[PDB]
């Protein structure tokens, strides 16, 4: 159907079919045990950040690798659930659509992942370049395969160049794996995610030392933003001036497995809205927190 | 009397292939996922067919994505899925099945998503005619030996050229599924429960259990790659070795494979010897392969 020019927030990114179980102790190798409860989830951060944007309020597309199939159907079912629109997904005649299983220990909290495969393409640039922009009025990028999402960004600059202020697309990007290649991505963008994983990878005891050591990666006026879970978070733009705002933790944390998925949609939302950094800062601590306190994103607004 | 009748679980299982079994509280990635249709009694359906035997399933599914996946799968083999008990609410079983590539182990989190199991009154409203076998799979016990008594009552009223003949499959450690040996004319005891019960070896399992098994049953007793034995009537312990594949890449459902085998090669009125040796045979042949394709 009909998008409206400038109106959308678009998330590029991993979608991916989480099954999550608990049990009552680790199975022993060669073994079959009954689990306590099983859950499917959709997951990926681009993924997790459209449900957030969805329920907020905001109309937003998702943008990812996906191969036609049964994870697929349930996948795509779960962002119409969500009302994701799903229009952009590059599909693919190669590879597995992306499914984790997770078996979490209930007699001691312990999480055992088996992650994803690799076999699935990841979104090209030449997917990218045959996407019409004119409907998105964000553009939120979660870093993967780099060279390519710096061609994708170049393309955004080059589409704004031609338009005038109020016509230009915002762009976020997120580097969230502690992987070398996405720290070119850091140079990319009007507010750049970098995560504590990331930071402490980095040598990094904080998000201030964190902004502070980065700020120089970032391109001229961008904001930089990291989240330190319940240390709250930092936010460092072209003022020089560090912006904090404490974490808001629910009385009983029940789940927070997507946290930083609410805070950035919920930080992009605010600041898509026309609201300060500040504001879309405490904004981000706030909906992350109230997610903390509930399974999954049912009731975060 | 012209199909093979398998009542037991249906389960999907979410398979994913790994160079080694993760470590507690690690994050490994896994070398492939995919997803297949599981449960002993639907397993052996999937061999059965494949084998070019006409067969049924019978059991527990709700309505929802992972019945019509399951539906769909029993389809694309041509598994009649006509005598399925679709139940009201819940999920129908799923599970998560780690399957190591280095030894092709497999270890299954399983989510018996509380369904109602098929009981003896949905039984009762089979037309047992078109059945020329029906296979048990062990797991409502009180409720299947009245499936069991209405089989003995069919078969009673019958010429012995008529008479359906009967498998049982005692595969978990409880207790409350003991009773089961003694209906049948094929009795499968697994490993797990023979150990269970103190017994070192099949053929310990054999003699110490044959007691319990219905005049002129055949008990079964497969020891994976030891092979299995079968005790009859006659008292003479019959044994056939494995058949393992130089590489062994995916183990999940080769007992299924065994028991859908041994009760085809029965079926076509070969001997016991034959039977589980034809059993180990082609339980051996899918350890080499990810999955049924290629069994035969
Ligand atoms: C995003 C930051 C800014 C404030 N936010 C916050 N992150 C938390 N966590 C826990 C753990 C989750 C795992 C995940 O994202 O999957 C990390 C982030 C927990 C809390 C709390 F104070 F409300 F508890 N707040
Ligand atoms: C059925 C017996 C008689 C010969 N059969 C045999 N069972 C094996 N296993 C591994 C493990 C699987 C797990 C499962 O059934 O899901 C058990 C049985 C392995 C092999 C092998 F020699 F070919 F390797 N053969």
């Amino acid at each position: 159907g009909l998008v409206p020019r400038g109106s959308q927030i678009l998330c590029v990114g991993l979608v991916v079919l989480d099954v999550i179980s608990l049990v009552d102790k680790y199975p022993k190798e060669d073994s079959e045990i009954r689990c306590l409860s099983q859950r499917w989830q959709r997951g990926g951060n681009a993924s997790n950040s459209c449900t957030v944007l969805s329920l907020l309020g905001a109309p937003c597309a998702f943008m990812g690798s996906m191969a036609p199939g049964h994870v697929a159907d349930f996948l795509v079912a779960d962002f119409r659930r969500r009302g994701v629109d799903v229009s952009q997904v590059a599909w693919q005649s190669k590879g597995d659509t992306p499914s984790s299983c997770c078996i979490i220990n209930n007699s001691n909290g312990n999480r055992t992942i088996v992650l994803h495969d690799t076999s699935l393409p990841d979104v090209s640039a030449t997917d990218f370049e045959k996407v019409d922009l004119t409907q998105f009025k964000w553009i939120h990028i979660e870093g993967r395969n780099a060279s390519e999402q710096v061609k994708m960004l170049q393309r955004i600059d080059a589409h704004n160049t031609r338009q005038p202020p109020e016509q230009k697309i915002r762009v976020s990007v997120e580097v969230e794996k502690p992987r070398e290649e996405l720290f070119q991505l850091f140079g990319y963008g009007d507010v750049v995610f970098v995560s504590k994983d990331v930071a402490k990878h980095l040598g990094f005891q904080s998000a201030e030392e964190a902004l502070r050591g980065l700020y120089g990666r970032v391109r001229k006026g961008a904001v930089l933003v990291c989240a330190w879970a319940e240390e709250g978070a930092d936010a460092l733009g072209p003022d020089g001036k560090l912006l904090h705002s404490d974490a808001f933790p629910p009385p009983r944390v029940v789940d927070t497995l997507g946290a930083g998925d609410t805070f950035n949609a919920s930080v992009i939302f605010s600041l898509s809205q026309g609201r300060s950094v500040q504001e879309a800062l405490r904004f981000g601590c706030q909906v992350a927190g109230k997610k903390c306190g509930l399974q999954g994103f049912d009731g975060i607004v």
